[PDB]
């Protein structure tokens, strides 16, 4: 217990599946937690039902909005203190090969999974950076971070950005002592709200051919890799990608 | 010789430096080539320098110009016929780390080296697809679709994206039978105009830390891995990297 | 607390160095540890180190000794129960590139390195299956499974091997629903005894162009990962590689 | 033409399949090649098949046989002159599980496909290296150096080495100037004399699910990119794998 005392972590898209997962395990390993979503009436809900104020809140925010990441640092150091620690998890899907993708889906798909990331590392460093909190910045990729998927060039190609984008801040970050870590994280698939209410979604997902454990994970399975790259047990982890994904990428 | 018999080419940024090598090598091989960049004095010297216009010619576009990809397929088709080949070569690179970089030199550098490799790949594949073409469409990346550089945040961003992409794009196109390959091309350092212009560059880069050959490549380097991926001998290429980058990766 | 509680592990090489923080850890989250080495009078003093005879023991095995697996399989039965856990650390290391590398060196290093592995993983598979264990076994690799070092052919040969095996087994693991999971953990540069019996070693190995972190890791850091992969926590992680190397391979 | 101009090749396993359009290939492109395989009958036919004695010669060798290689260099020196180009390409495979595979199969796979390509690789850097001959050296790996096969255990362990030892190999003799390259070959399923003699190898190896491309390569598919690798337009590559695979890994 305790793996996480004394930090302060901002997760985006925190008040749905993987993102309140993480939130409550960060929450009961001591941690302070600020999750985002864009609508309050989920987000608040969120909070209240994993802890109290002093240790968890909902912050509004669209994560493709610029200006509002440096609302949602401010708010997060007003009722914690010093942000060290970022999971930029928000992301979005479109259910488009390359070849049918609009260009209007393929700019709002990158505005909120390459732009929002972008902005959140950046703006994470600049405010973690020099402090000895053991800053670390968790960016949410993907298998589709690794493989191709016919059906989703755009969210292929931002996770393949934040992939390579992340080791050049981790290396950054080493390089200059900054005392922040910079790492992915790969769910496979994963039990969330959104595959539920897509039928024989699940089933798909299942087949050995594409998880070759027969089943998809649960969001628990993400928070926990989470834990562990938040945590200073990881304090020489950084430019790495963590995978969990029931075996999917190993075939 | 004859490798590109009767193959038609698109070569984005072909008239400088790598994309002039590749144009040049595709012509040599027996391919039509159409080449662009922004700037018509170095294009259209570039064409003619290389060929005559029944072989080779120029149109300036800018690879961020979604409206002039259009163009640029009718004006290559007129001239030349069917397309079959896209080298999507033009980029740009911002000396920036993630932490520094300024939202307009994010977005400008996604707009060539990211919006447009996806607007040339979009429209190759339903320009190329089901005519028999031996159709292949030839992304190019770079070392730093693969590792991060601390102070190449933006393109290391884009070449990771572009990396990932274009497995999307192989994949759909494999399984609909398209006759259309996507590889990508992942040059280490060469010796461009771009590198000599830059004092102490080349010897930087010539460090066997960075590459452990001790000195950095040509344009005729990533010419000759462009030839086999546009000729029909790749006819089962697919979905992958090629790298020439004298063991900067391997290390 | 408690992360390994009911869990019975093996780790091999765990009487020094990486190999006894990981059972240390072990320990310390409940489980009980069978640790091996060559030489008795390091092992029995490291197990009595860490805990009592009820916590840890030692059991004396060449990791390429084939029939000694078993009886080190048995062992540990008779003192904890059926094993739910192998860690396959036991490794040693050559000084030589490929071109230098005697065939007596190569089969040597490859007996411990390769063979170890296989038998330790083979057998593992036939005892920890469908028992309900959650099993898990934890191949050690390198960053020397990912990239090559000009001085190290034999060991880079034998831990690019173990990487890809593990996935075979990974994945015949899930698909038969065998309760067994199997990954990779490759370390970069790590304080151990024999890096500190080395003068000028960590100085290398910390020049920011081998680890951007400018200093190696302690073997704690491997403990922590290794205690996440033994847990249930990585039920759903099989068939991944988890690196912890200060951003080495990142660059 | 005469891509291969001057060049003087070994190809182990060249006398069936792959290795025989290799050498066909490389015939037809200028080289002089040496073919081997443990079977006379086959090994005099192939060659005679391809080219007259001044062309292309047989040399009876089971590439696990050390002393052998010596007296392979040897014969080919004699034969053609130095030597400049090697194709590490003969190898078997086990039907077989880690779980199922015996200690004697283990070891007769790891005879031919690790230590052969070792006893190769190191011999080819001792005779070619300081010659001004452009050498380079081609390991054939395979997707399966990539991603695990559940009933490939012995033959992925073998492969996923090759593939590493070989990025060793690579930066020792281009750290010292050895004007020797190194690179990996990974096929994906190819139509060989093996395949079309297991009832339903093809079929099952065409499913999408497997190769996206929904069919197998040919054996000159193998050929083209060995051509690239062996010849002075490829003389900027070293450390690096080269896929061949109709999609298969980029799922
Ligand atoms: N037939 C259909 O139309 C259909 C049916 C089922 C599912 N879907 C899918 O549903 C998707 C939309 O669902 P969803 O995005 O609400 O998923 P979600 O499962 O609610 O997203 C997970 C978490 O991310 C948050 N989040 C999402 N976008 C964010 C952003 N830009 N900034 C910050 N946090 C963000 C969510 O909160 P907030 O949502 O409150 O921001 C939530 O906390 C569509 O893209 C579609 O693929 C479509
Ligand atoms: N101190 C300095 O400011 C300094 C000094 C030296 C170098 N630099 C670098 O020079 C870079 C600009 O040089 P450059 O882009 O002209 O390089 P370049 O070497 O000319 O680019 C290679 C090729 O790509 C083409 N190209 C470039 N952008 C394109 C686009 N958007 N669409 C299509 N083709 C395109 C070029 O033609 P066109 O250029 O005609 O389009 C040319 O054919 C700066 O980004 C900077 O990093 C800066
Ligand atoms: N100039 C020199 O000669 C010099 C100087 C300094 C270091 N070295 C290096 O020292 C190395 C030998 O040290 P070491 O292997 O004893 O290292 P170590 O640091 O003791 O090895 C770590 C752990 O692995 C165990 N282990 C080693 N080989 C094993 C095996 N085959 N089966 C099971 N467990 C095994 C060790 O216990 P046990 O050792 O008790 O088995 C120990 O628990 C040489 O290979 C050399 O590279 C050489
Ligand atoms: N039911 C069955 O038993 C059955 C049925 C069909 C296929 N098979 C498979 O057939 C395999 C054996 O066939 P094969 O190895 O002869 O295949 P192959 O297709 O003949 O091998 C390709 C090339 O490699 C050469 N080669 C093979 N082993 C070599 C070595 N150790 N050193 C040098 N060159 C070598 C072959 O020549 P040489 O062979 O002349 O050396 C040939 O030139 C078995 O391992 C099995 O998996 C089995
Ligand atoms: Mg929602
Ligand atoms: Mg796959
Ligand atoms: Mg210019
Ligand atoms: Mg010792
Ligand atoms: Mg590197
Ligand atoms: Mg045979």
């Amino acid at each position: 217990s305790n793996r996480l005392d004394g930090k302060v972590a901002i997760i985006t898209g925190g008040t749905l599946g993987i993102g309140l997962a993480i939130a409550t395990k960060f929450v009961e390993e001591g941690a302070k937690v600020m999750i985002t979503g864009r609508h309050s009436d989920v987000g608040e809900k969120a909070a209240k039902s994993v802890g109290t104020p002093d240790q968890i809140q909902f912050f509004q925010h669209d994560s493709s909005d610029e200006d509002g990441w440096t609302k949602l640092f401010d708010a997060t150091e007003k009722a914690f203190g010093p942000v060290s620690t970022l999971v930029n998890n928000a992301g979005i899907a479109v259910n488009k090969s390359v070849e049918e993708t609009t260009t209007a889906e393929w700019r709002k798909l990158l505005a909120v999974n390459l732009d929002g990331v972008f902005f959140g590392t950046r703006l994470g460093i600049q405010r973690m950076k020099n402090k000895g909190l053991g800053a670390s910045i968790i960016n949410m990729s993907s298998i589709f971070g690794f493989v191709g998927d016919p059906s989703l060039g755009a969210y292929n190609a931002s996770k393949g950005a934040v992939r390579i984008m992340s080791k050049s801040a981790a290396l950054d970050c080493a390089l200059k002592d900054y005392d922040v870590r910079v790492n992915t994280v790969h769910p496979g698939y994963i039990k969330t709200p959104l595959v539920d209410d897509l039928p024989g979604a699940e089933e798909a997902m299942s087949q050995r051919t594409k998880t070759p454990m027969g089943h998809i994970g649960e969001p628990n399975d993400i928070a926990y890799i989470c834990v562990y790259l938040a945590s200073n047990e990881s304090k020489f982890a950084t430019g790495s990608e963590f995978v969990v994904d029931g075996g999917y990428t190993a075939q």
